[PDB]
């Protein structure tokens, strides 16, 4: 599942939704896309699993990736912004649990931390 | 000077906030971490500034990463629990505009995403 | 992000149905098919990012085929019938603009002057 | 035998008409053409017959492809935007049998389609 | 085209249908997959055509998976229950008189059957 | 046991019934037969136990296969309909929950599916 279209709210909640259509999907992966005269976005969900090693715990990754292409112009060149996660846990693990790991970190990222983060803030 | 403690509220803003304790900070690093009972907690806040290429714009990288070590209980091994984030933008960009990317992925993952994740939806 | 069936309605509007079946989607890449008794149909919908070169504009292609494969018959051997479109624009256009183009031919395409084209009236 | 002009109605029926002026017919082909303050159109119909081999179906194309060219304004460099079309049948064939096919895809391509592949939706 | 999900009803016709949700689909293959609490179960459909021969018919291959994931349990490591089928024909054979065959299978395979395989006997 | 007959009921219950015999045994394998005079019919069961490996789980196989073969005619040289299943375990597994898998499977593969599969549906 997870949808046709994946929106990107810029801002965050109530900010500018852009709506991005899934256009390909191979590999255990989705690519969406919303092309624009200016630049254009692109959302990519990656699942991994780790290989087996012989006395080791399997992991599986989770990476859900946004970007926005700002095609050159001018004096500029095509340069790029991008945010991405990544969900790491054991293949048995319980998914309630790792999902509130998750919950956890978006609800920490909130803009006033990305202002001190930007800022090199540690 | 993100502050001397770090908390992580497992399950998003609803609540068990582990307030993690600053252990480390090299080079625009900081390093959180709270060891309990059966599982200890780690952040980690990391800044980078992407290799100079010649001809061509160059990257600064923000980083964020949760993690939770779960001890060995008897026969099962100890294994890990974990989530990070990664911006990255131009050097100069303009910070509003990128935090505004991360704003809306934190946004757009939520407990309900995270379900669909962990269970390979695309 | 087309659809689990291609409906192809022979003789145009009002004509006879044909709705296939998508059985693959790789590379940006679709193909539906619908096995019958003497012919089979397939559809192909395919997106090219054509070669980025210097000093040019970049173009992309828009490909659909349609292809009826009629099976040998007798002495009669095996033979097809094809119809493609092909949209080709630079990244970045005017999509509503580009549009309206293909929707000009699809107009101007019509029972009348296949007619005529399969005449070889030029 | 196609006549004097040939009119490309942008935005499908209804649409902005383009009426194009046949300025040459050689070869089992025909070029019209329409230049415009801004702009020009062009519209070329190609006939083939595809190389005749031993023991196979012997094949004929016929094309039609539209194509109008936006003339550098400043910055912004010249560049087209393209739409054409591909009929292959064996000789001998039934034409309307294999014009029920070209009005099939006609109809299949209207401006709702058109968006979704200019969007790479595959 | 055969859907979102796959249903894998334990134990037949019973009861016990497990949902599976697609997660995949490369190459003519589509992958199912569902994860719980103490195992996971898996679905995958192939569709293959075997190797030309020079002088030689040539088949078509149709394959269906049933895997289901038991994850470690203290010192009981982590195993797997898996039945598949395949199905394999001539390129151009009657559908019909395959499909037959195949439900003769299943069919066949019924319980108080897979219990006397499991038996070993012949 | 299993029988001293096997019954290939083509098009599956209430189907046309086929009798094979047994006519042979080796190798935790049996083979039953039907001659007949435009094509025969096989049907072959078969057991293994993958080998012990130091640290792995050790797996056994069950395996039953239909084949039809349809004796050459005229220009129409010899070919076969054939399917088959496996059931895969470890060892020391429980039998009623492994067979339910099984179970599942047939359950599954209906006419309706075959037809699907054949025409190659993912
Ligand atoms: N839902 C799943 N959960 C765990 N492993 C899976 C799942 N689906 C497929 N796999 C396995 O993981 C492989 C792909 O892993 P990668 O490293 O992304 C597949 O070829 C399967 O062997
Ligand atoms: N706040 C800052 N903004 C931009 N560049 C910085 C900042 N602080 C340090 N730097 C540069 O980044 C280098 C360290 O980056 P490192 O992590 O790859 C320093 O030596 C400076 O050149
Ligand atoms: N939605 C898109 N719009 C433009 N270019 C794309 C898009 N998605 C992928 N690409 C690029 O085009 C390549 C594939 O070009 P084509 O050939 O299929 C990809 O590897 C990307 O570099
Ligand atoms: N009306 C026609 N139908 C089929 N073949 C033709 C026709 N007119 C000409 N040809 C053949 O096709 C050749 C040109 O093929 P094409 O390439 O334009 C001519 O030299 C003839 O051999
Ligand atoms: N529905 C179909 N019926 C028969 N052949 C097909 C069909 N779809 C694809 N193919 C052929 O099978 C190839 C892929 O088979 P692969 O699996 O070995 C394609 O490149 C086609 O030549
Ligand atoms: N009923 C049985 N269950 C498990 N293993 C068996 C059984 N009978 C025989 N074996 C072992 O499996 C071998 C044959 O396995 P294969 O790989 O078919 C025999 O030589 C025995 O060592
Ligand atoms: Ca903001
Ligand atoms: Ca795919
Ligand atoms: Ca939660
Ligand atoms: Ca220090
Ligand atoms: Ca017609
Ligand atoms: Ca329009
Ligand atoms: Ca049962
Ligand atoms: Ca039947």
């Amino acid at each position: 599942a997870l949808g046709d279209t994946l929106t990107i709210t810029l801002g965050g909640s109530g900010g500018t939704a852009k709506v991005l259509r899934k256009i390909n999907q191979d590999g255990y992966t989705s690519e969406y896309y919303l092309p624009e005269t200016s630049s254009s976005f692109r959302a990519k969900v990656r699942h991994t699993k780790e290989s087996v090693k012989p006395n080791q715990v399997q992991y599986e990754r989770h990476n859900v990736e946004f970007t926005e292409t700002v095609y050159a112009s001018g004096s500029t060149p095509e340069f790029v912004r991008q945010a991405y996660v990544v969900i790491r846990h054991k293949v048995g693990d319980v998914s309630a649990t790792v999902s509130d790991l998750g919950e956890a970190l978006s609800f920490y990222l909130n803009e006033a931390l990305y202002g001190k983060l930007i800022g090199w803030e540690s």
